[PDB]
């Protein structure tokens, strides 16, 4: 049968069929231009409070795999930056490409970085995610670029994980895990108005994209493109190029933390 996904019969260029809103107003990824992105004196720093967070499994969820944290309590919250108000870490996963030169969803100046995390959250005055995404400041996440070049230790337990959750509905018990060591030396940001950039491709985010990408090794990205999109006892296709590419900005503006 038909199910989204990125292949040529189901990728990006299908899913509107199934859910419209593909083509909105409001779409993520896009490119970030350089110089068409103003710097706002008026955002504020990121606060990033992670050192309750408590994750909880992970999971291969046939696009990607997701780590989970309990998001019952203000846990591990994000403020500050473009945000009003506090927001939730429900969960984090990537995105990531076949070959080093592809991967990331947002673009900068054109390039394509090899992976990009994001990190979901969701905005405590709506009372739980189900409801959030019913908002257009529903959501924020944060998104990371990965480079291919030295290890990122703080993935390396990520990493060791993916061969339990090989294929689609596997999933593994993944506490203690800590998502600030996912994060790169600086919180300086772009910031605009998006939506998750898979289906159902909902309109509810503040999109917070680093600046600076952090390191990844080959061989961390190796190991997820052995992950499978296909459960178990089904025929083996690699997930790889698990990327929605840039959609059209229209009537938005990029907004930079930094001069
Ligand atoms: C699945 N919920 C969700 C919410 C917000 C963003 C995303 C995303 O980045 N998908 N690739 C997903
Ligand atoms: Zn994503």
């Amino acid at each position: 049968s038909h199910h989204w996904g990125y292949g040529k019969h189901n990728g990006p260029e299908h899913w509107h069929k199934d859910f419209p809103i593909a083509k909105g107003e409001r779409q993520s990824p896009v490119d970030i231009d350089t110089h068409t992105a103003k710097y706002d004196p008026s955002l504020k720093p990121l606060s990033v409070s992670y050192d309750q967070a408590t994750s909880l499994r992970i999971l291969n969820n046939g696009h990607a795999f997701n780590v989970e944290f309990d998001d019952s309590q203000d846990k591990a919250v994000l403020k500050g930056g473009p945000l009003d108000g506090t927001y939730r870490l429900i969960q984090f996963h990537f995105h990531w490409g076949s070959l080093d030169g592809q991967g990331s969803e947002h673009t900068v100046d054109k390039k394509k970085y090899a992976a990009e995390l994001h990190l979901v959250h969701w905005n405590t005055k709506y009372g739980d995610f189900g409801k959030a995404v019913q908002q257009p400041d529903g959501l924020a996440v944060l998104g990371i670029f990965l480079k291919v070049g030295s290890a990122k230790p703080g993935l390396q337990k990520v990493v060791d994980v993916l061969d339990s959750i090989k294929t689609k509905g596997k999933s593994a018990d993944f506490t203690n895990f800590d998502p600030r060591g996912l994060l790169p030396e600086s919180l300086d940001y772009w910031t605009y108005p998006g939506s998750l950039t898979t289906p159902p491709l909902l309109e509810c985010v503040t999109w917070i994209v680093l600046k600076e990408p952090i390191s990844v090794s080959s061989e961390q990205v190796l190991k997820f493109r052995k992950l499978n999109f296909n459960g178990e006892g089904e025929p083996e296709e690699l997930m790889v190029d698990n990327w929605r590419p840039a959609q059209p900005l229209k009537n938005r503006q990029i907004k930079a933390s930094f001069k």
